[PDB]
């Protein structure tokens, strides 16, 4: 159908969605918003937050939500009922873990001393739990890539520009990175994607 | 097979599965744990969180990723993918808005207006957006209930223990909430189910 996806110009939130659309071979609209008109925006939109997915003039929300869509009947939400579980569990990991940051708290030291805490005390229990999950499996869930994998190199993209050491104890989830980087499709997009900080 | 469902004795995060084996009449074993006995309990889970809910031999987490396995293929989800991505989303709008209370906050003053900062300043934005995307519908996919329904009685009932008149301007919301509580399954378990602040 006709997808336009609105997002500000980031990474952040909307990736999930990139990512899957690439892999899909599924052409879209990739609308960025800029920052000053985001208070003209943020009314026209049912929940007030980005991103959103239009699909045939029918607006879609909630970033995880619309993934899971975009997803529906495909190997990548999980072959089976219990995979699929265990593909949504290690995506509300992570977005649990991300949706922590501050990212617009106006007080920067507040910010900060925030940032610190979950980077430098709190990931490495995500990151030792992630890791023990995976183990030596090829993918989160096991021989197959998921959206789950995906989401992981979207957050761990974000976490390492914040914390450039992070992954430092971890070499199977640096591999996991490097697997989901290396599908064709997403290998591509990475190659032409807007350069932005998060 | 052997359902068993660990989380405290609260209502909190376990409570939408349990709302939902309600609704389905799926029996499980619905264990409790007292603050004492987490401690030696929480390195023994994949990723140290409650609930979690053992199924088949396989120990699944994340309240939401099991809620969608149990009403997988049941209207509860949603009829079609479009209304599964909507009460997906609705879902995580009201897990968002939830998770910024600082539950676990030990300096009760900071706690406290944190607390009240939330649901004086940001709960009216959340509430005219739920209120808004109910309308007049019978639920809030349309004709037929939902778990989103569902997790709005949940989140509400939490929210007006902390602020009785919270909904005062909100009949819509204040009917939804009485529509599921009316269900003649949910009614039993809010009858049976432990008494509990949270
Ligand atoms: N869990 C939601 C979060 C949506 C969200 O909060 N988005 C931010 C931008 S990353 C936003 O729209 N914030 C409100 C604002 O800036 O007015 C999702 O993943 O879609
Ligand atoms: N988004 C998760 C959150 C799970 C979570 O944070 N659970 C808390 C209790 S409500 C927990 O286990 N905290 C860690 C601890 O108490 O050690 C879910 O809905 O399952
Ligand atoms: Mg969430
Ligand atoms: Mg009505």
């Amino acid at each position: 159908p006709n997808y336009k996806l609105l997002y500000f110009n980031m990474r952040g939130r909307a990736e999930i969605i990139r990512y899957i659309f690439a892999y899909l071979d599924i052409k879209y609209e990739d609308h960025r918003i800029e920052q000053a008109d985001w208070p003209k925006i943020k009314p026209t939109l049912p929940f007030g937050k980005i991103p959103v997915l239009e699909v045939e003039g029918l607006t879609l929300h909630q970033s995880l939500a619309i993934a899971r869509y975009l997803t529906k009947n495909t190997d990548l939400a999980g072959k089976t009922e219990l995979e699929q579980c265990q593909v949504d569990a290690v995506v509300d990991t992570l977005d649990d873990f991300m949706s922590l940051f501050p990212w617009a708290e106006e007080n920067q030291d507040l910010k900060e001393r925030t940032f610190n805490d979950l980077l430098t005390r709190q990931a490495p229990h995500l990151l030792k739990d992630l890791d023990t999950y995976l183990g030596d499996k090829e993918w989160f869930i096991g021989n197959y890539v998921t959206w789950a994998d995906f989401y992981w190199d979207i957050c761990s993209t974000t976490l390492l520009v914040l914390k450039p050491d992070l992954l430092g104890i971890y070499p199977r989830l640096v591999s996991l990175r490097n697997k989901v980087q290396a599908i064709p499709a997403i290998s591509a997009w990475i190659l032409k994607r807007p350069q932005t900080k998060l």
